């Protein structure tokens, strides 16, 4: 497998297969070893990005994700001053991690590779969370708060998913 986006070293984590094939992805397994310290020798911080929208995240998220759904605030909360660290690890997702992930996860390491003298980056290892919160909820509810899952699509949030839209870059 190849190294990371720096070509320093080897990912550290175990990957699974997922829809978008240049992508790294991990089970909600993994993603728990990073949360209970698992990997606390060699990782100093990793940030779990949620790309959903608000009310989603409001209705249940993972334990310390960020959520960061507009590129611009994606950008301004990673790249305005560089979480430094041993390893940094960014971690994305959204409610399935097919599209919204995905898409912030190919952004960061647009915005990366354009502010640094190839091939430097300030998170050379990014990594989408396999099936996004909808299959991380029902394998550790423990790790979210709150303890509940509000899809995208939900029917009492439909103009809330109208007013987020109208503040994105592109549609
Ligand atoms: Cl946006």
């Amino acid at each position: 497998m190849e190294l990371i986006g720096d070509y320093s070293k080897a990912f550290l984590l175990q990957t699974v297969d997922g829809k978008h094939q240049d992508l790294k992805y991990i089970s909600p397994e993994t993603m728990v070893a990073l949360l209970t310290g698992k990997f606390s020798n060699i990782v100093d911080k990793f940030v779990i990005v949620d790309c959903r929208y608000p009310y989603e995240y409001e209705g249940g998220h993972i334990k310390t994700a960020v959520n960061l759904p507009l590129e611009r605030d994606a950008e301004s909360f990673l790249l305005k001053s560089p979480i430094a660290p041993k390893r940094v690890i960014l971690i994305f997702h959204c409610e399935f991690s097919s599209e919204r992930g995905p898409r912030m996860c190919r952004f960061i390491r647009e915005r990366d590779r354009a502010v640094n003298d190839y091939p430097s980056l300030y998170y050379p290892e990014m990594y989408i969370l396999k099936g996004g919160y909808k299959e991380f909820f029902p394998q550790h509810p423990n790790f979210c708060e709150p303890q509940d899952y509000r899809p995208m699509n939900h029917e009492a949030f439909k103009d809330e998913l109208k007013t987020f839209r109208l503040k994105t870059r592109s549609w």
